[PDB]
């Protein structure tokens, strides 16, 4: 009765019973299913195992303010749109900046926002929405704003606590089958049911300020992705968020770069090959900024040491 015999076929078990990976082994590099939005850090791609946010599926990001967590929500998005999808963001801060979302790759002019005026007509508009199965991701900003309709008009009664646990329990099943990824967004209530109704729950921190003698712009930002029911969890990831511009794509592909051994940093002098870069890294990633091809095999090099 061989343990690690015994053990996975009473493993499997569970996984017939309560789902995909309701047990998963840390180490394993497990890979298949796939249909994933690339969130455009391919640091916290890989972080996810599955290389992006798996569609169908209800996510939460949650962290304090001005962590980047909506930027991280819109670069989704973008690429959402940018491959034949149709977005939804369910307003309730009333913060959302077009001009900072066009400059990421939104189509804002073909982008539905609503504007709810209560929790629950939020999360309804939004049910119904997902079930028009017409959407491919939507977005809810604020879970904090999405108050219940008292409270907007005289705490005792039905509360949030339920408000959002109802929805989760009536919109979970529909996106499921709808292929539909929903991203929820919190910000450090209904947030204990959310909890356990996210298949990924991101948690997104400023660290540090990259910045040059300048004043400052984005700030390195690092995910710890805490829960995961698609890939391994407990992994993380950092990425730069230039100011006005979104997460530095080439900036990506240089910690990436010398983290794998594809590019070197002799005396602070990045080189990919024998050609180098230049020094320092804002330095290096304004090198990447302006010839594609050299970072676009870079990022071809990467995509194969991992998936």
């Amino acid at each position: 009765p061989d343990r690690e015999k015994a053990l996975e076929l009473a493993m499997a078990q569970i996984d017939k019973n309560f789902g995909k990976g309701s047990v998963m082994r840390l180490g394993e590099e497990v890979r298949q299913p796939i249909s994933v939005i690339p969130t455009g850090s391919i640091s916290l791609d890989v972080a996810l195992g599955i290389g992006g946010l798996p569609r169908g599926r209800v996510i939460e990001i949650y962290g304090p303010e001005s962590s980047g967590k909506t930027t991280v929500a819109l670069h989704a998005v973008a690429n959402a749109q940018a491959a034949g999808g149709i977005a939804a963001f369910i307003d309730a801060e009333h913060a959302l900046d077009p001009e900072y979302a066009k400059k990421l790759g939104v189509d804002t002019d073909s982008l539905l926002v609503s504007q709810p005026d209560t929790g629950e007509q939020a999360l309804e508009i939004a049910d119904m929405l997902v079930r028009s199965g017409a959407l491919d991701i939507i977005v809810i900003d604020s879970v904090a704003a999405l108050v219940p309709r008292a409270e907007i008009e005289g705490s005792h009664v039905g509360l949030q606590a339920r408000l959002m646990s109802q929805a989760l329990r009536k919109m979970t099943g529909a996106l499921n089958n709808s292929g539909t990824t929903a991203i929820f967004i919190n910000q450090l209530t209904g947030g204990k049911a959310l909890k356990f109704y996210a298949s990924v729950r991101l948690d997104v921190r400023r660290i540090e300020t990259l910045k040059d003698g300048t004043d400052a712009v984005g700030n390195r930002t690092r995910v710890k992705v805490v829960k995961n029911k698609v890939s391994p969890p407990f992994k993380q990831a950092e990425f730069d968020i230039l100011y006005g511009q979104g997460i530095s794509r080439e900036g990506s592909l240089i910690d990436m770069g010398v983290e794998h051994g594809f590019i070197r940093k002799s005396g602070s002098w990045f080189t990919y090959e024998g050609e180098q870069l230049g020094q320092g890294k804002e330095n290096a990633r304004k090198f990447l900024l302006e010839n594609t091809d050299v970072a676009n095999e870079i990022e071809k090099k990467i995509k194969e040491k991992l998936g």
